[PDB]
């Protein structure tokens, strides 16, 4: 298989968050049928991010999700071809984001290319206040839409002093192999749990982690 039971990835991000540019490399590995990854992540342009890393961390993976035997892996069935994702986030204070992500495979290496958009954040909320302490556990409804998945999230973004920021996501994925290949799975659900790991010089360095397990819903 194309996808071995330890890949490695490579991710190149360029964003705007209410009008602050900046860019981002990673490059992590994982277990992709454990569905265990850790990314080491660096702001290397337009640092240190006036805003909370933690509204970036998820456009950073879907090819590690442990899936079961009997519910069809639409990203492992991809490649070598691989598969894009776009996605719409908006949070209860106002803030909303675009991001589109193409997945390829490059000598036998993940490769991610990712493009983040975000405005109309508040500057007194959370997020540009730097005020957040990381994601609780959540779970994704997939669902099959016209030869891809569309997945919805609610979140929680934990505060600085015991509340919670929530936000929702909506993703659709497609795969760049001709339709027709590929089983597509029906209805399921993916349960998600990043952590951040460790972080250095005003979060410009940050590594998380991610475990990532389908189920039927």
């Amino acid at each position: 298989p194309l996808i071995k039971e330890n890949m490695r990835m490579k991710v190149v991000m360029e964003g705007s968050v209410n009008g602050h540019q900046f860019k981002c490399t990673g490059e992590g590995e994982g277990r992709p049928y454990e569905g265990v990854q850790t990314m080491r992540i660096k702001v290397i342009e337009g640092g240190p991010l006036p805003f909370a890393f933690d509204i970036l961390a998820t456009s950073f993976s879907r090819t590690f999700i442990k899936y079961p035997a009997d519910i069809p892996d639409f990203f492992k069935q991809s490649f070598p071809e691989g598969f894009t994702w776009e996605r719409v986030t908006r949070y209860e204070d106002g803030g909303v984001v675009t991001v589109t992500q193409d997945t390829s495979l490059e000598d036998g290496e993940l490769v991610y290319n990712v493009k983040v958009r975000g405005v109309n954040f508040p500057s007194n909320g959370p997020v540009m206040q730097k005020k957040t302490k990381g994601w609780e556990a959540d779970t994704e409804m997939m669902y099959p839409a016209d030869g891809g998945l569309r997945g919805y999230l609610d979140r929680a973004l934990k505060v600085d002093g015991g509340g919670h920021l929530h936000c929702n996501f909506v993703t659709t994925y497609r795969s760049k192999k001709t339709v027709g290949d590929i089983k597509m799975p029906g209805v399921h659900a993916v349960d998600h749990r990043l952590e951040r790991i460790e972080e250095s010089d005003n979060e410009t360095y940050v590594v998380q982690r991610e475990v990532a397990v389908a189920k039927y819903s």
